């Protein structure tokens, strides 16, 4: 189907879980969601080909993780076990850095329907990369990112691209908008509980 049914209808789900006493989000679950978000970087263009190594090769990790790993919570706790939280590659540094993905494109939605009429998306990716990727990367990312600016697709380009009208992308995007706020909180929550902080 249409990818951002496709998303929606995951983090619906996922919301059901973080919103109920007592989650268990498994790993497997939460990657498959994960994934399916990783095909709206690549429709931004060159300015967002910093995902694959950034999002996509995160996910990849965590999908690959699901297999021995139950929840989130487990494996995290597998990390802090073995003092390996901010090594470079552990299961625990990428989910963090799949937390500011999935942030991004949150941000990037709500400010998307916020300026309706305007075929311009200059503003909502510009506003978007600053509040929640520009604060972690170095110049030479960040210069890179603004200079694709320039080759982003119209906003009529991009509905066309993920096949939907103006009315019905609003409706998926706002759904994602509502249900991956509370996953966020959620996961910045576990962080900042086991005393892991979330600005790393
Ligand atoms: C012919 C010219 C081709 C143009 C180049 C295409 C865009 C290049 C953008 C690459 C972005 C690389 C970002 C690297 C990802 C991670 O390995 C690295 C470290 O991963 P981490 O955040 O520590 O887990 N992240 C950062 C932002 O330093
Ligand atoms: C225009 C295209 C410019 C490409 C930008 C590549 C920037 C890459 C970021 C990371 O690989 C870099 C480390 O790259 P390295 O693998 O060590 O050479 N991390 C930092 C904090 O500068």
């Amino acid at each position: 189907d249409k990818p951002l049914r496709k998303i929606s209808a995951a983090f619906k789900k996922l919301a059901i879980i973080v919103n109920s006493p007592n989650p268990e989000v498994p790993v497997t679950q939460f990657s498959h969601a994960c994934s399916l978000v990783s095909p709206l970087f690549g429709c931004l263009g060159i300015a967002f080909k910093f995902a694959e190594m950034a999002y996509v090769a995160k996910v990849d990790d965590l999908v690959r993780a699901s297999s021995s790993i139950s929840t989130l919570v487990v494996m995290m706790d597998k990390d802090i076990e073995a003092d390996c939280v901010r090594k470079a590659g552990s299961h625990t540094r990428n989910l963090l850095r799949v937390k500011r993905g999935l942030d991004m494109v949150k941000v990037l939605f709500e400010q998307i329907i916020a300026s309706e009429g305007d075929n311009s998306l200059k503003d909502p990716a510009t506003k978007s990369y600053a509040q929640v990727f520009a604060p972690h990367h170095g110049w030479a990312i960040r210069k890179a990112v603004s200079l694709g600016m320039y080759a982003l697709p119209t906003r009529a380009h991009l509905l066309n691209m993920l096949k939907e009208d103006e009315a019905a992308a609003k409706i998926h995007m706002q759904s994602y908008v509502n249900s991956s706020a509370p996953l966020i909180t959620y996961l910045d929550n576990l962080f900042l509980s086991k005393q892991l902080g979330i600005d790393w």
